[PDB]
């Protein structure tokens, strides 16, 4: 029979509407512009992607983010670049400001707003439940404005959450894995950093949405309030199924690939054994208390669980308890 489709609860066919151009990556006519225009100041990081540097605009001596496109297919780049014109603007998305290519090497480069990432290590203050809340409010504003504009992020980790803490000023950056949504597509289950992946993920369930941004929110906002980092610590793509199973339980673990018909890999067989749903409760700690409360674990129940359709929306968890205080 196969697996059970499944379709997005909210957002749904907002890439359905709208024409083609839209979401017609591969369709996009990119115009590279000359990269004369900056001179590279700083290495910021490595990925498996790119290299991000911190650069100055010559012509108005104004400092911006080069991000140099490591070998991969054209396909992706005009997918992320895409993307990147689409969200163009939205609340607390990385700012695409130009796109160039070297003279010499012809090597794509994307050309952002600067984003001054705080030395957090350099703080007599530490992270405080208000900061959690502040911040967590901040990257909800970015995924619901994301998920509004039919594209879901896939790479929701603390890496990719830029933040400038002297302005409380925080970027969702690389949008390099993001896809849009179209209602019953089965997409790629590769994406996302193996900590921060979704079951659905994890038991190769393609025909996922925008809710699995919202379990890499839900394994960072655990990883913050209780000061384990990461939350649950696999050591591969299926060990990371079993440390999720030994927090959220092995019975609302077949509940979940029974509603959706799935497919468990025969590589579960032996190392899934048998383990209790834990109460959240269990992780609070002295070290962690301060950020801990009875409308946090409420809050993160509600995102992690199993069953991606049972887990609150963007939307939704702005609406939450846990935001009351926030400005
Ligand atoms: C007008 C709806 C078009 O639907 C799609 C567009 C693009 C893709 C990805 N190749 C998939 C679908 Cl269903
Ligand atoms: C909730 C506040 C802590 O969150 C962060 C702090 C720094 C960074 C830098 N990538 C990222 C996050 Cl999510
Ligand atoms: C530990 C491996 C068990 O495998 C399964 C458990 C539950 C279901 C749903 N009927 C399916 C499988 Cl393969
Ligand atoms: C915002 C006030 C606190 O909110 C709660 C208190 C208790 C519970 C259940 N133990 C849930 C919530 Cl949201």
């Amino acid at each position: 029979s196969g697996p059970v489709p499944s379709r997005a609860r909210v957002y749904t066919d907002v890439n359905t509407h709208r024409p083609s151009e839209y979401w017609d990556y591969e369709s996009h006519v990119v115009e590279w512009g000359n990269q004369d225009d900056y001179q590279l100041v700083r290495k910021l990081g490595r990925g498996k992607y790119s290299e991000v540097f911190e650069a100055i605009n010559i012509t108005n001596n104004e400092k911006v983010v080069v991000k140099i496109l490591k070998p991969v297919k054209k396909k992706k780049i005009k997918r992320e670049i895409k993307i990147l014109e689409n969200l163009r603007g939205g609340p607390n998305i990385i700012t695409l400001a130009d796109i160039v290519k070297d003279p010499v090497s012809r090597t794509p480069a994307l050309v952002f707003e600067h984003v001054n990432n705080t030395d957090f290590k350099q703080l007599y203050q530490t992270l405080t439940d208000y900061d959690i809340r502040f911040y967590m409010y901040e990257i909800l504003k970015a995924l619901d404005y994301c998920h509004s504009m039919g594209i879901m992020h896939r790479d929701v980790k603390p890496h990719n959450v830029m933040i400038d803490h002297e302005h409380r000023k925080l970027r969702l950056i690389d949008w390099g894995l993001a896809e849009f949504y179209h209602p019953g597509q089965e997409y790629n289950v590769r994406v996302a950093s193996r900590y921060f992946k979704g079951p659905e993920l994890l038991v190769d369930y393609q025909m996922y949405d925008y809710s699995l941004d919202m379990w890499s929110l839900g394994c960072m906002l655990a990883s913050m309030i209780f000061r384990k980092e990461p939350f649950f610590h696999g050591h591969d793509n299926y060990d990371q199924l079993v440390r999720i199973a030994k927090v959220l339980g092995t019975e609302d673990l077949y509940d979940y690939i029974d509603k959706y018909n799935i497919e468990l890999d025969p590589r579960f067989n032996d190392i899934l054994g048998r383990h209790s749903r834990k109460r959240w409760e269990r992780f609070v700690h002295s070290e962690n208390q301060h950020l801990v409360s009875p409308e946090a674990l409420d809050f993160l129940d509600k995102l992690l669980r199993y069953d991606h359709q049972s887990r609150l929306t963007a939307r939704e968890a702005m609406e939450h308890p846990y935001f009351y205080t926030v400005v």
